[PDB]
């Protein structure tokens, strides 16, 4: 298949001030001798150089885009939220939001994150590619119109698809979201929307703190086209599986997409500090699977993925290695020394039972029919 | 309360060679730009400075040790694993085990961590603390006797006991290893005696892999002896509350300690890279209470804490610190910022429920019910 | 010897945002993947770490200070400068002046490293011990009473002479700069003042960029009481013993100083990044000795060393001990493992002739009477 | 003009042991928190990522090449010493020499490096492109043909000279060092040959330590094909124009080069922790104008330029960026943020004209003048 690969060094430079892991370096947290802030470049930068010493890069058909305008960012954020942006971006860097920290240039970056996504989507839609895949930092999926937060100041899909509509006239997306926190972003903006269904795969409480969110469908016009599938912190392989097969691919099939969107963090892996699944990278393999299978068969194979969380650096790459060979048709040589010993750590037969007893009753209120794919 | 705090900064300067987290670097996995090894000293580093930082320090007896002897050291470990060592540690380092990686004077830095925990437990032994905390770098708890492994290169607690029973004639020790990896080191030790009772709360299969262990009770004099508490993973404040009430307090009462000793590992916290659970400092605290009182009503108070594993930079300095205010009975300023983040992100009623049920059984399994 | 140690773990916590070396990262300076802000708390951490293995620090008397109180800040800096810069403390950090970068709580730790400057004069003065050394982080002696720069964000040393008189009344006080910039805050604040002797030893026009000053002597009152000895880049051991013998020791001979305080940077080291001179740890040492001696024969012995600046993390520790077991008279089995190398790597015989020549000059043009200590 | 730029992000992947600076970590000297060892992938990992988001890639020819075979190997080192480097490869690493670590795999890396040299004078020869640029890393110019050292384990110039030789029977070639530290593997190796033109300016006694070197031209066939520039420590912009107008144009001017190799460290920049010398990006430059214009007067343009050290990950790559802009004829927007400031540190007018009368004596000597 024809694989983009939409990718800026430049978004390998974005950094906020001073942070513990997660937390702002000041009272009682000290700051790190080594490390820094949470949302560091090294994990996207260490997927980059896996992806060019495998020779998947050569492979992909590689490219970048121009930074958002204002226009598409004004389709979702407001005039005043880009302003004051720009205005701590200039001054140096600062606290924009709810665990929302920023560096000097940040402004810049966070367009260029955003134009990756929004040249993802169009490159798919004009028949370019097969399918795509963006390296996008900062992240997006958790930002609100007006409010920054978990490390996202645009909300990149979102604008990238105000953009694609825009442009192309699409008239349904789906977007699944198995980045290991809630997609509150994308939910809040397409809340009462039927044109995107909208997907998280999360760990129940996990971000934001406490929100489990099942009862949350949509409202309205959008009733029924939003889903959340709280897993319970713990799970792994066979959790997102089942959860793949009754309630995402039912879903999907419902919705007719004529595109359909990842936001693919990679958090849920199985030595993420930011979360408490197990997932291997052979599970982003057997996900993106079935999402690029479901693309085919409804929207002209048409996918994006697009990079959201994943804060190990180890083991980052090779999920995303994983997801990249799904999309492209391209095996690496590349193996995963860290698959094997997560085999062995899995949830046992009882919790994997009682995981698939929630999502069965959670498929049942959904009121989704288990049919297979056609 | 009286609390000896057993620390050598010398302990903070051993280091392996390349890792990317816990991966040696090699083949697909990349040199890391800052990082390096899983078991970096940063976490004891952190630890200690804000213990300083919080005042908590000028509270306590501070105190330091001669590195373990020979004799010490040979109580648990052959001659020839020490030579074996000792000569990889002064070629500039390698691997001498399964996940065990050595820098150059390796050997020497793992002789005084171990002889940290051997000076702590003299110390309570002898009246000059009621308590102490050994901040004890490299880890113990999962060395065998004849094979290193999980970044651990003696037996550090094993050897502490063996030294004390030597020393002191001591009958009964408890050993509760709530590190949140198995203590497959301690258990293999003291699996066939009744002198020590070993107890671990662990991950449900994560180190080692696949482990879960309920079944493991110790044999023929050592039958009873020997109590493995798998938890699922996911599992946070209430799990660990459940098992201290339930199985692990309970326990104790039956064996009657004239010691306690704490392996104390803090990558049960929610924010690890290396296990899946959901402890917050608080857990930490209301685990120590719990056996500071168990040592206050069979052991004169005669409790030591020997820290074992913790690879979270950022939480586990509030972790420790936690245990040491609880210890000591003297709370800081000090406020851990992601408490209440943690207690949000807690199991639901419904998981809650299913690992109590678990429990439940498991006690009745071990007769504690 | 009672040397007192003053040193705060707190000080090792301060962190501005980020910046690859000195330069502020955004623009076209790419952040550090590792290391972070030149004025890092690892060489002060390092310093700390192998005087407590070397078993020094058990032969010291350990001391901590409280911070500066605003009544000690406003002798030097004003009112606003205090309120500008706990307002942008308090906003999560920004830039404060030129080459001025802070953190979150910067001035909380910048007023409690004036508070160890401050307590360890007073130790001195109260004959509480012979001698002190500081292990101040920020550093001071560039930040002038309205401006922060080169990281200094409080004047700590002429903070705590200001304080020592106010307590002491003490009337005559030589401050030696040895590290290798210039001392631009000490020799601004005291330039009309001979009560206070600024003299400056310095990589001529390093910091302030292109800064010599040979012929900025004092003025009026001052005048003969301020010297700048700006050494050639290149230059190392020779250099600076020259410097000692014909200008230093000469000039505080004649002050006949009541108390002797040193701005102990450690930059002119053999490896550091932001100077080109080639000192070693025996350099350190001899300095040391020499300035002790005068001390004794003046001062009653009474010395207190400062830290300022120095950023070989590597080699900047060995450096450190070599002075503090100089001030203690306590010889640690430590061995520099550079020593041997630094020494091959000095100015030949000509370039050091040529220098030995210019500092004769220097001497002659200061007035300055080469006789011996006496 | 069509530039070649040689790449490899493997080569970003080899690291030594544990490092401060260039301190190998034991004894006194404590781990690193943060930085490792000082020939660190991350000066030649933002060169590369500062050549990218500049767009100058864009307009660069961008080639990779093979790993250097064993033939091409053996044409300067011995089997014996390739087999020693080999094992100690794959035994996870170790010390293959003086100041010469290794860690797993840099075996296979440091053939990439030569190989990249190696592919790199066989484009420009070939017509392929006018000049090019190796971004070699492990660098070379330190190595012996038996003995690795400066963090040098293949004699990188040296082997693609000889592979050159062989493949185009190219007879007369100039290697320009302009490496802070003296280029004595080149010199070694072509010390007593008329056919290589062995240029090095270096800080006086810098590396090797106290080794000035103006005496040594060479030997019998080689007598006058070998120039040391020794500059005093602390010179700058002055004092390396001096000597490239008054030592090195010349001998080039009475060479005659059918091809120009530069040893292109940037450790001679102003804030390099290896040295003491006080250059900024546009004497980089300017050096790139000077060599490029003695190529294309002597070598029909025929340049390549090879990296050599390089340990300031603040401003390496500046330095980089000019030298690629200059053999390239294309300017970026990127602006050089110390330039200015580096100006202003400059020697001052008496210790400028102190290093020019003794580069006059030194042309002189050299009969030059
Ligand atoms: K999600
Ligand atoms: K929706
Ligand atoms: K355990
Ligand atoms: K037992
Ligand atoms: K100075
Ligand atoms: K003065
Ligand atoms: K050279
Ligand atoms: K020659
Ligand atoms: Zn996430
Ligand atoms: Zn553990
Ligand atoms: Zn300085
Ligand atoms: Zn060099």
């Amino acid at each position: 298949r024809r694989t983009a690969f939409f990718f800026d060094e430049l978004c390998l430079w974005h950094a906020a001030g001073p942070h513990a892991l997660t937390l702002p370096v000041g009272g009682w947290v000290q700051p790190p001798a080594a490390a820094g802030h949470a949302e560091s470049p090294e994990t996207k930068r260490r997927l980059k150089s896996l992806l060019d010493v495998s020779g998947l890069t050569a492979r992909l058909q590689l490219r970048s885009a121009p930074p958002a305008s204002d226009e598409d960012l004004l389709r979702v954020h407001p005039a005043h939220y880009l302003e004051r942006f720009k205005a701590l971006s200039d001054a140096g860097g600062g606290s924009l939001g709810q665990d929302a920290p920023i560096g000097p240039g940040s402004y810049e970056i966070a367009r260029l994150s955003a134009g990756l996504a929004i040249a993802a989507l169009d490159a798919v839609l004009a028949g370019e590619a097969d399918n795509a895949y963006s390296l996008s930092r900062p992240p997006g999926h958790h930002c609100l119109p007006d409010q920054a937060m978990g490390f996202c100041f645009f909300a990149n899909i979102a604008v990238a698809i105000e953009a694609a509509k825009a442009r192309h006239g699409v008239e349904r997306v789906a977007v699944l979201d198995w980045d290991v926190h809630h997609g509150n972003g994308t939910q809040a903006i397409y809340y009462r929307r039927d044109d995107v269904l909208s997907i998280s795969l999360h760990q129940d409480g996990c971000f934001p703190p406490g929100y489990s969110g099942a009862e949350d469908i949509g409202e309205d016009r959008g009733r029924g086209f939003n889903l959340n599938v709280p897993l319970l912190p713990g799970g792994g392989h066979d959790a997102y599986m089942q959860a793949m097969q009754r309630i995402v691919l039912p879903a999907l099939e419902r919705f007719r997409p004529q595109l359909i969107v990842v936001a693919s963090g990679f958090d849920a892996n199985a030595v993420d500090p930011l979360a408490r699944m197990q997932l291997h990278s052979d599970s982003f393999r057997a996900m993106t699977a079935m999402v690029r299978d479901a693309a085919e068969r409804h929207a002209g194979g048409r996918l994006v993925v697009v990079h959201e969380g994943g804060f190990s650096e180890a083991y980052v790459p090779f999920c995303g290695l994983a997801v990249i060979e799904e999309l492209s048709g391209v095996r690496s040589a590349v193996r995963d020394p860290l698959r094997d010993f997560i085999e062995l750590q899995q949830p046992n037969a009882a919790f994997r039972d009682f995981q698939r007893q929630r999502l069965e009753e959670l498929a049942a209120q959904f009121g989704l029919c288990p049919a297979q794919p056609l």
